[PDB]
């Protein structure tokens, strides 16, 4: 596809046409949906044989309109009370597993996951080549999937935006299993972005809840899931901004936002100040961190709560870079013949140097001023860097200093047999030995305190080595400098 898709997007008229074509290409065909329906029908048959009156509800990527090729098939099986109710649940889970493993034909790789936040049973159907999860209870997943598809129905730009930004995110390494953003979290971030535009593209979940209607009220796990089943009773958006504009605006927005001190509410369509303690007092069980994104229904759940500060910072970095790219003429204007334009450089893999310079380096806690002073102390001395003027400095290195420190250290130890930090490391540095060999930039943001090291001039391409070496070296430096007190 990486060939076919590339030339397909290259031939498009404009950026919007590229995003639309991207949706058209990545989404499940009719045969894939028929196949998934077949599998769901089978699971339904067997589970019916076991649990009379049970209903297998497809949820997630399948029904939320954000479906892509090879996506998971997620199924929800609908059928003195202490913590034991957890154990009971687990039991039932295994029961379901034992049904999947030995009863329904052609399903293998059956793996019970009671340990997960939301308990689930992984499975793979062999003939269809499909895989996914059976959840005994996640009821909210249904309703917020319906909410996603409804959001797609509310504005036609939603699907192109979300598809493009998902592709970009997985291309920039912002989405995955680790403390990366989930596709659902990223989708909710896009929806939040669309809700926060000056004319709103999408309505808030509060407004949809108000829209409601008789009998359409629904409550799950003590949360209000009620929203209209169709978009016909809902007035359209007067925001006329074209797709490319909304994309650039996304990048710029999430790059300019304050994530640490903001819980992003899709319900109220607003940024609620985190510090101190305000949203935490209302809905208990809300874990706050580098990125805070509130579920539209369960308000005690931060969907991004898993994301580490390095990942959030990397997000904002990549978004600043992408916004900077969209400001160019390569993004706006098409190419005469064969050149990469518009969406292509965004969906193309990022250089290893950019790959590293996007994700910052976590530094020990310390006063911003004292920390920055410590850093310029570590670059000035203990490193051969010539330094000059969130705080940022331009640094120039004429030397190989990151490499061969071990040999100089050995030499200095045996020559110590002959006869705290800072200057002692500066010995190791200066004993390692006019256009600069490598010139780079070091930036420390207020929140969190982290160093973003980006290259300027790198003729021989040595920047990644310096970056990894600094990843190891700078925390040690700040550490011993903290221990001098
Ligand atoms: N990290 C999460 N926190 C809370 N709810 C989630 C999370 N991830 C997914 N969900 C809910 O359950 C569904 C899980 O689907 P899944 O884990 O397969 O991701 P997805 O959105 O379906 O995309 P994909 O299928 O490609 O992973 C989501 O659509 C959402 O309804
Ligand atoms: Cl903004
Ligand atoms: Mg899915």
């Amino acid at each position: 596809d990486s060939h076919q898709l590339a030339k397909a997007l290259a031939e498009a008229a404009d950026v919007g046409a590229q995003m639309i074509k991207l949706v058209g290409l990545r989404e499940l065909s009719e045969a894939e949906r028929q196949l998934r329906s077949l599998v769901v029908a089978l699971m339904q048959e067997v589970f019916t044989e076991f649990f009379p009156g049970c209903v297998v509800h497809p949820f997630g990527s399948s029904i939320n309109s954000f479906d892509v090729h090879g996506c998971d098939l997620d199924l929800f099986l609908d059928l003195e009370t202490p913590k034991e109710e957890k154990a009971e649940g687990a039991a039932m889970l295994e029961l379901v597993g034992s049904i999947l493993r030995g009863c329904v034909p052609g399903v293998y790789r059956v793996q019970t996951v009671p340990s997960a936040r939301r308990p689930v049973v992984k499975f793979a159907h062999r003939p269809s080549g499909l895989h996914g999860d059976v959840s005994l209870s996640n009821r909210l997943a249904l309703h917020n999937s319906r909410f996603l598809s409804l959001c797609s129905e509310l504005d036609g730009r939603v699907r192109p935006l979300v598809y493009t930004l998902r592709a970009w995110a997985q291309g920039r390494g912002l989405s995955g299993s680790g403390p990366l953003l989930s596709n659902y979290a990223l989708t909710l971030l896009v929806i939040y972005f669309l809700q926060t535009r000056d004319p709103p593209v999408l309505p808030t979940v509060s407004q949809l809840t108000q829209k409601a209607g008789e009998g359409e009220q629904v409550e799950v796990d003590g949360w209000d899931c009620s929203f209209p089943r169709d978009a016909s009773r809902l007035e359209p958006s007067i925001n006329v901004e074209p797709l490319s504009s909304l994309l650039a605006q996304f990048f710029s927005a999430v790059s300019s936002w304050d994530l640490r001190g903001s819980l992003l509410s899709l319900r109220e369509g607003q940024a609620l100040p985190v510090a101190g303690g305000l949203p935490s007092n209302l809905w208990e069980g809300l874990r706050l961190g580098p990125l805070n994104l509130q579920d539209p229904f369960d308000l005690s759940h931060n969907v991004a709560a898993n994301v580490t500060s390095r990942v959030a910072g990397r997000l904002q970095n990549c978004c600043r870079a992408a916004a900077n790219y969209c400001r160019s003429l390569q993004y706006q204007r098409r190419s005469s013949r064969g050149r990469d334009w518009g969406l292509l450089p965004l969906l193309q893999p990022s250089s290893p140097s950019s790959l590293l310079s996007a994700t910052p380096i976590p530094l020990p806690l310390a006063p911003f001023t004292q920390l920055t002073a410590a850093l310029v102390q570590v670059f000035r001395e203990a490193l051969g860097c010539h330094i000059e003027q969130s705080a940022s400095w331009r640094c120039a290195l004429w030397h190989r200093v990151w490499q061969g420190r071990r040999r100089a250290r050995r030499r200095l130890q045996q020559q110590t047999k002959e006869g705290g930090w800072l200057a002692t490391e500066a010995q190791v540095t200066q004993e390692l030995k006019t256009e600069p060999l490598l010139s780079f930039v070091a930036s420390v943001s207020p929140a969190d305190r982290m160093l973003t090291v980006t290259p300027l001039q790198d003729p021989q391409g040595l920047f990644p080595d310096l970056h990894h070496f600094l990843q190891v070296f700078l925390p040690q430096a700040i550490r011993h400098l903290k221990l001098e007190h």
